[PDB]
RNA sequence: CCACGGUUCGAAUCCGUGGC
C-alpha cells in the first residue's frame, strides 16, 4: 500500500472529486482526497492525497498558485464562468491600453468577494448549493494578494494572461472585477491551474487515462513531501516511541534545520523514515522541555 | 452520530475542530 502525494492533472469537464473517484476505484481504496478544488471548466493541477497521504492534505493550503485564463469581455453569467446562465452580453468597446491598465491595476493586494458559486459556508449550507436555490450570498471580502501578471495576449473580446495568486484567491471574482474595473464586464472562459506551490502541470498525471501501475510509481512517497519545511532526524532507537505516542524531546534529536516559534517541521529517522510532523515550541537555537509537539503521526 | 468550518463549484464521499 502506497503513502503520499499525487500530483494529478484534472481534464475540463469533470469535478475535482470525480478525480478522486477515479484514483479511488484504480487503486482499490477508498483513503483519497484532494488539496484544493478546481472548478469542472478548469483543468490543470489538483493535488491528491492517498492513504495516510490524505493526511497532510492540509498542508497544501497556503501554497501559490499560478494560472492562466482566458475572459470574455462583455459576458456576464450566474457562475462567472461560461457554464453558467447568461445574464447579460453586450459589447465591450475599449483599447487594448484600456484594458492591460485595468488588468495590471489588479497587483497588488485588494478585498476580493468570493462568487456566489462556491464551496464557502454561510450558515451550515455550502454557497453553490444556495446559488442554486437562487439564493446568491455575498460573503465579506477576503484581503487577497495578485504577486504578478503577464503574457497578456488581446484577440477581441478574449483576453488571456497569467497571474501567480494567494491562496484562497478566486480567478473567476479577478475577471468580472477586472471586466467591472473597465465597465463592460467579463467571465472566465478557460482556466488552467498551472502550479500549486512547487507541483506543476508538466508533472500533474492523468488520473483518467493512466493505469493503475502508472498512477502508484507516481505517487510522491510521505517521506519526499512537504520538501518546503524544516526537517529533524531523531535516533532509530526513539522510533517507535515517537511512532507510537509521547513527544519529541531535546536529546532525542540528532540533526539541525532552522525553524520559528509554531512553525512545522518534519520528523524522520536514522533509516530516513518519516515519523510524524511536529509543531515547534521555541525557536532553534541550541534542556530537557518540549522541543516539537506532534500534530501528526504516520503509522505503516 | 450531531454541529461548525476548510478547499477556485455538483467532497454524503477528503481534511480540521468542538460536542456525543
Ligand atoms: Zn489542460
Amino acid at each position: 500500500m502506497k503513502h503520499g502525494i499525487l500530483v494529478a492533472y484534472k481534464p475540463k469537464g469533470p469535478t475535482s472529486h470525480d478525480v478522486v473517484d477515479e484514483v479511488r476505484k484504480k487503486l482499490k481504496t477508498r483513503k483519497v482526497g484532494h488539496g484544493g478544488t478546481l472548478d469542472p471548466f478548469a483543468c490543470g493541477v489538483l493535488i491528491i492525497g492517498v492513504n495516510q497521504g490524505t493526511r497532510i492534505l492540509e498542508f497544501y493550503k497556503d501554497l501559490k498558485k499560478v494560472f492562466w485564463v482566458k475572459m470574455r469581455l462583455g459576458l456576464i453569467t450566474e457562475t462567472f464562468d461560461i457554464t453558467g446562465e447568461v445574464v447579460e452580453e453586450r459589447e465591450c468597446n475599449v483599447t487594448e491600453e484600456e484594458i492591460r491598465e485595468a488588468i495590471f491595476s489588479f497587483v497588488g493586494e485588494y478585498d476580493q468577494v468570493p462568487p456566489a458559486y462556491s464551496a464557502k459556508k454561510y450558515k451550515g449550507e455550502r454557497l453553490y448549493k444556495l446559488a442554486r436555490e437562487g439564493k446568491i450570498i455575498n460573503l465579506p471580502p477576503k484581503r487577497v494578494k495578485i504577486f504578478k501578471i503577464w503574457d497578456v495576449n488581446i484577440e477581441g473580446r478574449d483576453v488571456s494572461f497569467r497571474v501567480e495568486v494567494s491562496p484562497g484567491t478566486y480567478i473567476r471574482s479577478l475577471c468580472m472585477d477586472i471586466g467591472y474595473k473597465l465597465g463592460c464586464g467579463a467571465t472566465a472562459v478557460e482556466l488552467v491551474r498551472e502550479s500549486v506551490g512547487p507541483h506543476t502541470i508538466e508533472e500533474s498525471l492523468n488520473v483518467f487515462e493512466a493505469a493503475p501501475e502508472e498512477i502508484e510509481n507516481r505517487i510522491i512517497p510521505l517521506e519526499k513531501c512537504l520538501e518546503w519545511l524544516p526537517r529533524v532526524v531523531v535516533h532509530q532507537e526513539s522510533t517507535k516511541m515517537i511512532l507510537n505516542g509521547s513527544q519529541i524531546h531535546l536529546e532525542m534529536l540528532k540533526e539541525w534545520d532552522g525553524f520559528k516559534k509554531g512553525e512545522v517541521v518534519r520528523v524522520f529517522n536514522e533509516e530516513g523514515r518519516l515519523l510524524a510532523l511536529a509543531e515547534a515550541e521555541r525557536n532553534s537555537s541550541f534542556r530537557q522541555e518540549r522541543v516539537l509537539t506532534l500534530r501528526k503521526v504516520f503509522q505503516t
